[PDB]
């Protein structure tokens, strides 16, 4: 009875959750919507308790009162001694991609480019660059700046997913869930690489982990980090090693919400859960790993090494931070006191 019930987003996420599940012994049981945001109704509900979202969902499920409860942590190694858990996050870097061989192509020249994009209302694939395209273009019409884009969420019939694959089948074109073949950080770095797109916004984290061998995917397996270069804000281009110098912003880590009433629930349940499936899990990788889901990052990101403790308890605004915060409100006034639903 004291059972955690994830929501997974799309019918991959389903089947990872009820993996965990037969795994948990069902101390962690499923449910499952087709977008984050119908898995954030399920959560307000009560229907389901908890789920990871990058920080654009967890502005959406603050203002509705669902609160951070513990917070990807990646692999560095500085802040050396502390356990992962207990370990500051250290933010990821929203970045700006293109190909090497698309010479020219800058920060200063992307107005009717093609984009690519993990999906509207997500840190580093939109909030992130459609606020700074929006703030120096002066105009709300980010759905006029692209010549066209696959930006998973938007209006299936606009130029906004006009990119956008949809599955094996050719359905659910542009869906925000990985049914979407150019959706999230590693969909839509494919889009790029398969030149869908001239640019992708990623973060710095998903060029690495989908070139030279990191991935074995039939289309990144011949991927070259040298062939891509970042789009730094001040005009120039560099490679992608320079991630540290040549970013957009630096994002909070994606992290875990559930409603205030069932976070400690929640907490408590998914500590002892990566114990069992986390990095240095007990049943990993000999039974299930909760992290890993070859390199689609279904329910977390694969290169999360665990879910670390928060700090002086996050309000949902302390956690992403007064300066994202304000950019959020900034780029909805294009579309405070709120919620959606
Ligand atoms: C797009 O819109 C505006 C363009 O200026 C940006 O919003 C502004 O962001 C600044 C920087 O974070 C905010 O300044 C802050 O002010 C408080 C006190 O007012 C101060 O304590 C902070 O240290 C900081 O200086 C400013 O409030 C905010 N402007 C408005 C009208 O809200 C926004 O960030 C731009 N979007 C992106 C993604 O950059
Ligand atoms: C307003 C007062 C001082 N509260 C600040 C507060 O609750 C801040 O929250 C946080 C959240 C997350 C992080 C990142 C980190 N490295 O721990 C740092 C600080
Ligand atoms: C389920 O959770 C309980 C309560 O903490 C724990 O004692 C038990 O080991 C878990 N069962 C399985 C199969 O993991
Ligand atoms: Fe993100
Ligand atoms: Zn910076
Ligand atoms: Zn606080």
């Amino acid at each position: 009875y004291t059972r955690v019930v994830w929501c997974a987003v799309g019918p991959e996420e389903q089947k990872k959750c009820q993996q965990w599940s037969q795994q948990s012994g069902q101390n962690v049981t499923c449910a499952t919507a087709s977008t984050t945001d119908d898995c954030i109704v399920l959560v307000l509900k009560g229907e389901a308790d908890a789920l990871n979202l990058d920080g654009g969902y967890i502005y959406t499920a603050g203002k509705c009162g669902l609160v951070p409860v513990l917070a990807e942590n990646r692999k560095s190694s500085k802040h050396s001694s502390l356990d992962c858990v207990l370990r500051p996050t250290e933010g990821y870097l929203a970045v700006a991609v293109v190909k090497k061989a698309n010479e020219g192509l800058t920060w200063n020249s992307l107005k009717d480019k093609k984009s690519c994009h993990t999906a509207v209302d997500r840190t580093a694939g939109w909030n992130i660059p459609m606020g700074l395209i929006v703030n120096q273009t002066g105009s709300c019409a980010f759905d006029e700046f692209f010549s066209q884009s696959c930006a998973p969420g938007a209006d299936p019939k606009s130029r906004l997913c006009a990119l956008c694959a949809g599955d094996d089948q050719g359905l659910d074109k542009c869906v925000p869930n990985s049914k979407e073949k150019y959706y999230g950080y590693t969909g839509a770095f494919r889009c790029l690489a398969e030149d869908v797109g001239d640019v992708a916004f990623v973060k710095n984290d998903t060029v690495w982990e989908n070139t030279n061998g990191e991935s074995t995917a039939d289309w990144a397996k011949n991927l070259k980090r040298e062939d891509f270069r970042l789009l730094c804000l001040d005009g120039t281009r560099k490679p992608v090693t320079e991630a540290q110098s040549c970013h957009l912003a630096v994002a909070p880590n994606h992290a875990v919400v559930s409603r205030s009433d069932r976070a400690a629930h929640v907490e408590q349940v998914l500590l002892h859960q990566q114990a069992l499936f986390g990095k240095n899990g007990k049943n990993c990788p000999d039974k299930f790993c909760l992290f890993k889901s070859e390199t689609k990052n279904l329910l977390f990101n694969d290169n999360t090494e665990c879910l670390a403790k928060l700090g002086g308890r996050p309000t949902y605004e302390e956690y992403l931070g007064t300066e994202y915060v304000t950019a959020i409100a900034n780029l909805k006034k294009c579309s405070l006191e709120a919620c959606a639903f």
